[PDB]
């Protein structure tokens, strides 16, 4: 049986990963990129209306996985509930997809009060990070990444398209260094490689994003990724456990288990 044999696999990844919480979206034949996507989007809308209660803090990151939920999810009367940006995203993508339009939106349908990102995602150096960070005005946003109680996530690969949207963002040497040290994606515009760490650390100390500690310590973190060039970034960010619970399509998880495999 089809829906049965689905279950059994999204337990055997949920335990392989000790990953809490698994939807996988079939694939069909007669799809289209539009069709995939709208399915996915459906299912992630649906499952986080599920989650948002009253009194939650709940952080946004940025893109467009994000952006396609957020059009698809439903109000819902809730008290109390606030959101905050994760990360900037970088500096040329769709407005549609940016965090503070997706915090805007959320707060439209569960009437929550806004924190938005007000500083670039990369700074210059760890002296201008940390005047940010450590600054009075910044330690609400910053204490909040210690207490949230759901993330919602994108998870971006570093092949040539997911290197595009950081091109005025990191500097040349940056992409030498991410590329020397094998990175293969990033979360929250963290970097990471094949095993989920956070290698480059003079990129590391100059972002205004939550820590990888205190993403991956969130009660209940979403992540909503799918497609072939994403296999890497997804057996990364399982294999660190960088987040709790993940939406993607059957063709994608049957490929980061090829890849673990090997």
């Amino acid at each position: 049986n089809f829906d049965t044999n689905m279950f059994k696999l999204e337990n055997y990844v949920k335990e392989k990963y000790s990953l809490e919480s698994l939807e996988i979206i079939p694939n069909e034949f007669d799809d289209t990129p539009t069709i995939l996507s709208e399915r996915i989007s459906q299912v992630a809308a649906g499952v986080l209306r599920n989650l948002i209660d009253d009194n939650m803090k709940i952080g946004f990151s940025w893109g467009k996985s994000l952006s396609n939920l957020v059009d698809l999810i439903h109000s819902k009367s809730v008290r109390n509930v606030h959101f905050y940006p994760l990360a900037g995203g970088p500096s040329h993508i769709h407005a549609k997809y940016h965090v503070n339009t997706l915090i805007y939106e959320m707060s439209r349908k569960f009437h929550g009060e806004c924190t938005f990102m007000n500083a670039t995602i990369v700074q210059e150096n760890k002296l201008l990070a940390d005047g940010i960070l450590q600054s009075r005005y910044f330690e609400n946003l910053k204490n909040s990444w210690k207490d949230l109680d759901i993330a919602v996530v994108g998870i971006g690969d570093f092949s040539n398209k997911g290197k595009h949207q950081w091109l005025d963002m990191l500097t040349e040497d940056d992409f030498k260094e991410l590329t020397k040290v094998k990175t293969v994606g990033e979360i929250c515009c963290r970097f990471f490689d094949s095993k989920g760490k956070e290698v480059y650390e003079n990129l590391q100390e100059r972002t205004i994003a939550i820590s990888l500690e205190d993403l991956k310590n969130i009660p209940q973190s979403l992540a909503v990724a799918y497609g072939d060039t994403k296999v890497s970034s997804i057996l990364s960010v399982l294999r660190a456990n960088l987040v709790n619970h993940l939406i993607t399509d059957k063709n994608t998880i049957l490929k980061v288990l090829e890849e673990d495999g090997d």
